[PDB]
């Protein structure tokens, strides 16, 4: 078709990569997968309720926590319905359905849908109003709940554009190397490995030859594994050391069709930088003008109850009970396997057990499967995500094991799927194949909920636009989602992309020039754009509810830092919006906004752990979307400053920090005094919040420049990309912080103990999720952190969370940590000032 060519040009510029382009491919896997997704995509589209999908209610089944119940007047919530101009303030019960809140109207001030004013959120379908996210957001931050009444949007706008044996030869496996060759340049050798999720099964080397632009061997490297002892998901890792490694590449030996790989391959290899998830990618380096290559040939076949002691039991229970990161001696691993039927009665163990498998052995594998048919306890166990993520990481490469974890994630409601989304997406870099339970899961879920679908889009787009190792695979998943999400959404994503592409040119261009002149160019270009370049409005990608209209040009300015971020403001586009509080977004280049993303996502997780215990530690995990490479957008938190700049009030050229200043500033910026006291509380709550979390994530030692506070009390950290991209005190708890809590020095106050009492309830609440927190951290480093991966980097968290220790020992350690701060006072900050501002 013609208006089908049309499409594949559109997608190709939403996606940001051309999924039809076949050069950088040595087989039809992406194609196969492109085709493969078509049935789970269509199936989900043919399944959604067109109404409930049109209005995308943001809803939760979690128990409405205490702190919010308490903030109630008496089983009585106030809702201010608007319409033309006038209002109406109905008294309603938290348990009242939104359909019913009209039987409190069609029979009160004497069909219609209820949209949150100024947002694209709707209160609909059978849920107790207590259960809507926006309601909860209103009860905490204590605003009123305003709603416009209007027409349901037309479900027909979510219209989708139509379209239609190896278990025998006991041959030892072998690899003919031919040789290697590289555009422009010693001693050198191919190293070949046969791997299954980090378990390295076999291994050979080549005889070191002089290092020249072409080096040939014609060797048969013969392996010790047998053609039938090969497992689906086995990679042939090829590497080139010269002794240091310089280049890598991988190839599956069992292709996506269950067929052993045959024939002739020439592969463009990946270079090194300056472990991580890119050394695992089945994708070859697109750059050919410059990439090192390796030539190979392939052989010239399809893949188809005892008792127990009383001390071994206690060796097992120890083993099972240990954290995810503690390694297992061969002695440990032989034990798990032997008593595997008993090992299966505990979900907690599946990781460790499935790691005890000798995957390079055909019969072991089968008994493994035999085990998996006896999966009962698991299928029945209450879903635990930390455990479930574990089976999705780089260690597990059996499709079927990975599959049991993904079946366990099917049981997550959308609220929860939004919490873990970013890590689940990253988790795709660990899938051996392109088409997996995990990718389809992500697919279904995005196609079933515009909110999830919105973020899925940016997450995938983010990886695509900067990962050369995963773009293809990700590009195929994106396209699958685009072809099923409705032209409504489709057209909506298009506006979004146009704008943010517009805005990056500006960012990078302003960056190129470096001052009074500049202010002008900025203003010049920003009105160059409010014509027929910029469309009239667009959704905010970090918050899909917010319609941004016109660029509030005056307020837009360029900032004062090494990187010259563009501070922008946006008139809300929605006229039902009961305020003029513009939308603030910062466009930055030069920092790994990704790293920020991962951290923030863990921040939002910590909050929803403290909530399981009616604890609210007042975090501000501001919206952050990475758009490209060292480039993206950040949400602006209103009415905030940097702690360094509050210090700069009373000195700049120096920062001879004074302890009085912050509490002066709060008093200075507090209207009544009922407020000032709340503000001081929110500080104490926020500050304790960041103190713990910052601590556990091991990005606690920062400098006041990177710490902000709102005019209303709330403290929060920013610019995570900085230290994680570059990398003593455990965390910033300065004297000026103390002074506010009412303790100049080594005294004590009813506010400080409040604080110190909060950190502990806090520090102990997370420890109930040791495993979870550990695995996420482990993953975040593999997927997002370059080089600072070692292994001892990972183990950092094992210390912080203090694996092994009982609750009491645990309270002591965090209190100690609070002490190194009381000790060091201003030292470290003053050290940073030296370093950062001058040294
Ligand atoms: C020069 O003046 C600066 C202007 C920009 C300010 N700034 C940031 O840099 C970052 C941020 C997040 C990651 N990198 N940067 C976040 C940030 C947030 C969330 N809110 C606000 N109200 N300002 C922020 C900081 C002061």
């Amino acid at each position: 078709s013609e208006e089908s060519q049309a499409f594949q040009r559109q997608l190709t510029a939403l996606i940001g990569y051309d999924v039809t382009d076949v050069s950088n491919v040595h087989d039809d896997e992406l194609e196969f997968t492109r085709r493969g997704l078509v049935t789970p995509r269509m199936a989900e589209v043919a399944s959604r309720d067109p109404k409930l999908y049109a209005m995308h209610p943001w809803v939760t089944s979690k128990p409405l926590p205490e702190y919010l119940w308490k903030k109630i007047a008496n089983n009585c919530i106030f809702i201010v319905i608007h319409r033309s101009t006038t209002s109406q303030t109905i008294k309603v019960s938290p348990d009242d359905t939104p359909g019913a809140i009209l039987q409190s109207f069609f029979t009160k001030m004497a069909d219609f849908v209820l949209r949150v004013c100024g947002r694209d959120e709707y209160l609909v379908g059978e849920t107790p109003i207590k259960n809507f996210q926006w309601v909860r957001h209103c009860l905490k931050n204590g605003e009123e709940i305003h709603v416009v009444l209007d027409t349901p949007p037309d479900p027909a706008l979510d219209e989708v554009r139509k379209e239609e044996s190896l278990w025998d030869c006991d041959r030892k496996f072998r690899v003919k190397i031919r040789g290697i060759d590289i555009p422009v340049l010693l001693t050198v050798f191919v190293e070949a490995n046969i791997q299954h999720g980090q378990q390295v099964l076999c291994q050979r080397r080549t005889s070191p030859k002089p290092f020249t632009e072409e080096v040939l061997w014609n060797v048969w490297l013969e392996f010790s594994i047998k053609i039938k002892d090969l497992p689906k998901g086995a990679l042939l890792n090829l590497q080139i050391y010269c002794v240091q490694l310089l280049y890598y590449v991988n190839l599956l030996l069992i292709d996506h069709r269950f067929l052993l790989r045959r024939g002739e391959y020439v592969l463009h290899m990946w270079q090194i930088s300056g472990f991580n998830a890119d050394k695992l990618t089945s994708a070859t380096n697109p750059d050919k003008e410059n990439s090192m290559s390796i030539s190979i040939l392939l052989d010239n076949i399809a893949l188809p109850r005892a008792e127990m002691p009383n001390q071994l039991r206690k060796q097992l229970e120890a083993i099972i009970a240990t954290d995810p990161l503690n390694p297992l001696t061969a002695e440990d691993k032989e034990l798990l396997w032997h008593f595997r039927y008993e090992s299966l009665k505990h979900p907690k163990a599946y990781p460790k057990l499935f790691s005890s498998v000798k995957w390079g052995q055909q019969e072991i594998v089968a008994k493994t499967y035999q085990l998996l048919a006896r999966r009962e306890v698991w299928d029945q166990s209450a879903l635990d995500v930390g455990l479930t993520m574990q089976l999705l990481d780089c260690n597990f490469s059996d499709e079927n094991v990975r599959a049991i974890a993904v079946q366990k994630l099917e049981s997550l409601e959308d609220d929860d799927v939004l919490h873990y989304l970013l890590q689940l997406v990253q988790a795709v870099k660990f899938e051996p194949y392109h088409d997996s339970a995990l990718a389809r899961f992500l697919l279904k879920r995005g196609l079933r909920n515009k909110r999830i679908g919105h973020f899925l889009f940016w997450f995938l787009r983010s990886e695509i636009a900067q990962s050369r190792h995963y773009q293809q695979r990700f590009a195929v998943i994106l396209e699958a989602y685009l072809r099923g999400c409705g032209t409504a959404m489709l057209h909506d994503f298009t506006q979004q992309v146009q704008v943010i592409e517009m805005l990056q040119k500006v960012t990078l261009d302003i960056k190129s020039l470096s001052s009074s002149q500049v202010i002008s160019q900025l203003k010049q270009k920003l009105e160059n754009l409010q014509n027929s370049q910029l469309p009239e409005s667009f959704r905010v990608p970090y918050d899909p509810g917010l319609k941004a209209g016109a660029l509030a040009i005056e307020k837009c300015k360029v900032m004062a830092s090494k990187k010259k971020p563009l501070w922008l403001e946006f008139k809300c586009a929605d006229p039902t919006a009961l305020s003029n509080e513009t939308i603030g977004i910062i466009f930055k280049h030069g920092d790994d906004l990704r790293q920020d993303m991962l951290i923030l996502q863990i921040l939002r997780i910590m909050e929803s752990i403290w909530e399981t215990e009616s604890l609210d530690l007042c975090l501000l995990p501001y919206g952050c979307i990475s758009t490209g490479d060292k480039i993206g957008m950040i949400e602006i938190v209103k009415d905030a400053t940097t702690i360094a700049k509050i210090q700069q009030s009373t000195v700049g050229n120096t920062g001879a920090f004074k302890d009085e200043v912050l509490n002066h500033w709060l008093k200075e910026k507090s209207p009544t005094e009922e407020k000032f006291q709340a503000a001081v509380e929110r500080f104490v709550y926020s500050c304790a919040g960041y103190c713990v979390a910052t601590f556990v994530l091991g990005i606690g030692d920062r400098h006041n420049d990177n710490i902000m506070i709102t005019e209303t009390g709330n403290l929060f950290h920013i610019d995570f990309g900085h230290i994680l991209g570059n990398y003593r005190v455990p965390f910033v708890l300065t004297p000026d912080f103390l002074f506010v809590m009412g303790t100049s020095g080594k005294k004590t106050s009813p506010h400080f103990q409040k604080f110190q009492d909060i950190c502990v309830k806090a520090y102990l609440a997370l420890r109930h999720h040791t495993n979870l927190l550990i695995i996420l951290f482990s993953m975040m480093l593999m997927t997002g952190m370059p080089q600072l991966t070692s292994k001892e980097d990972i183990e950092y968290i094992r210390d912080a969370l203090t694996v092994g220790k009982n609750e009491e020992d645990a309270k002591k350690y965090f209190l100690d940590q609070i002490e190194v701060c009381r000790d060091k006072g201003w030292t470290v900050q003053f050290n940073w000032f030296l370093h950062l501002v001058l040294g």
